[PDB]
């Protein structure tokens, strides 16, 4: 199905192909078939599942569906030499609970990444999670946090965080980069929980 539908109609196959075996019992058993497609091309291990194909948009949907339940918790707290003290208790009020949310990630959801973890690590030994972690960042957190819609100063301010939060799970903002060091690698614990 794939390849013969034109691309000006791919949303409903996105749709239907984890709606269905979602409860048909192949949910864990399904992902494991197409994501491999996009694997072997890679473009290094930077640029996996980039572009608009039918390995992403499947993948912007399962996430997009699945984490209206998972953001009510997660959601629900809410010269740049004179404004650089201020700005580091934002991040630190929400690293943390980044880190701690791991502890409340649904099972359901700790399927799509397992499968994702262990197809790469199949053919990537090195990491197989940093784009991973990347990615899902760079999708969910980073995107979401200057988001309307969930709990003119305060996007800036957070959009500007939001370069923190790519650049320290990426390994006038350079001299920012001391708090980045200070956590390079603790990421990695609430990284590998879930793909455990």
């Amino acid at each position: 199905l794939a390849n013969v539908v034109p691309c000006s109609q791919w949303d409903e196959l996105a749709r239907v192909l984890v709606t269905l075996f979602d409860s048909r019992h192949l949910l864990y058993q399904l992902l494991w078939n197409m994501f491999s497609k996009e694997v072997e091309l890679a473009d290094s291990m930077q640029t996996l599942f980039r572009g608009n194909s039918l390995a992403s948009k499947i993948m912007t949907f399962c996430f997009k569906v699945y984490g209206a339940t998972y953001l009510q918790k997660l959601l629900d707290p809410l010269s740049l030499e004179e404004n650089q003290r201020n700005l580091l208790q934002m991040t630190e009020k929400f690293f943390h609970a980044i880190i701690s949310s791991s502890s409340e990630f649904p099972p359901q959801l700790r399927s799509v990444c397992h499968c994702l973890y262990q197809v790469v690590s199949q053919r990537f030994p090195q990491n197989s999670i940093g784009a991973v972690g990347s990615a899902m960042f760079l999708r969910f957190i980073n995107p979401a946090i200057v988001s309307p819609y969930e709990a003119p100063r305060i996007e800036r301010g957070l959009k500007l965080m939001s370069k923190i939060l790519q650049s320290i799970a990426n390994h006038h903002m350079r001299p920012f980069n001391d708090f980045v060091k200070s956590n390079f690698d603790a990421a990695r614990r609430f990284f590998l929980d879930i793909a455990s």
